[PDB]
């Protein structure tokens, strides 16, 4: 199934994901969230972090982890993990074991290997791939999500992760494979802004195929694929 | 905002509607829904008396009302109730009190506005308007929804209900009017097989200012207007 959902604002784009957040954490059994970083997220983090989510979101059925992360250390600008630290861990109560950090300042081969084994040790799994309950995607202006970038995506990865570079700046990150997003019940691409506008409209318009987009070509197999646009991004297909 | 659902066959269609329903029933408290007719809801109403749904649905807290009617006896094969009654309502214990029919087989006037005095009366209203806090709507090859037909729906219209004809056959309905639907929580048009492949793509792409038909022009004004597609549906447009 897919849902595309057209929200008037960001703020009410976020506030829908905190929502659900709420209601997945009400459930009772633990549930796996992959997060992505960015200026959505940022967003979320900063919701999630203000009354009544703090206190109302029952922190101890939910776990996270990481679609891709920067191989920085944790306290670095440019780490998803740092960040999500500084908006909303650091702010909440939570257990410290239901937060999977990938570790960017280790070697990230064996990074890699280790974040695989711990999904994969964690998380229930379909066919020996961990399910997530929900995974969090962003789109670049390129196509990619997480870090499988144009041109570089192998689609037919067995591994669940992969050490991957950005195409202009050579940052190493690790990531998720295509193969995971595929496995999960639901993934959810977070596309706010004028600056998408473009690139939702082609990915709208083209069949998958003919794009060279990760964002286009991936979806979850037997779940829920979903695109949340605000008025903004949507503005070139509604 | 806007929800655009594609599902992968029209039995995963109607399950999603069936499981809402069954979730809107859980709250304790009075809910107002609003239903067509056509194939659609015919295939809702069986799995709507099928196990778990007869016994599960907490049919005293909803409230069904018609969007449209055929101004027909009750036990017509046109009768839009008449259906439902004999595919769910006949088949399930829910009081009689809750199931708010349309008259088809008085005096069509007077009939519009007992039912629009009925549903201010004891539908919570917003600006003096009933608000639903859910439509089911339909949309015919030629665009239209409820009983509001292209070329002869006044937009403006300032009742809750009108008479309207039909286009080919004369046949004489009883509408809620725009006003209504525009007023509702969550209206969804409900849009299955290739037969609405051409008019999905049509809305699909041009603004509704440049279409003739109600569908494309009607959405709820606060609230959430959705698309239930099925792939044949969809099949110009994804």
């Amino acid at each position: 199934m897919i849902n595309h959902k057209i929200f008037p604002t960001a703020d009410a784009v976020v506030k829908s994901l905190a929502d659900d957040m709420l209601a997945y954490s009400q459930q009772g059994q633990p549930v796996h969230i992959s997060l992505s970083g960015g200026s959505t997220p940022k967003m979320l983090f900063k919701l999630l972090a203000s009354q009544p989510y703090a206190n109302d979101i029952q922190w101890k059925n939910l776990h996270f982890w990481w679609g891709d992360e920067r191989c920085v250390a944790p306290d670095d600008a440019e780490s998803n993990y740092g960040e999500a630290n500084a908006l909303l861990f650091s702010k909440i109560n939570m257990p410290a074991q239901n937060i999977h950090r990938i570790l960017g300042e280790n070697e990230p081969q064996a990074e890699a290997e280790r974040f695989a084994q711990a999904m994969a040790h964690v998380i229930p799994t379909e066919n020996g791939t961990p399910v997530f309950d929900w995974i969090l995607l962003g789109v670049g202006a390129d196509g990619h999500t997480a870090s499988l970038f144009p041109g570089q995506t192998d689609y037919a990865d067995a591994n669940l992760s992969v050490v991957a570079s950005h195409p202009e700046s050579g940052q190493l990150r690790v990531s998720k494979t295509a193969k995971v997003l595929q496995a999960a019940k639901r993934i959810s691409y977070l596309v706010l802004g004028a600056g998408k506008a473009e690139i939702v409209e082609q990915i709208h318009t083209t069949p998958a195929e003919q794009l060279p987009y990760p964002a286009a070509k991936i979806h979850s197999t037997s779940g829920v694929t979903e695109w949340y646009l605000d008025s903004d991004a949507a503005a070139k297909i509604a």
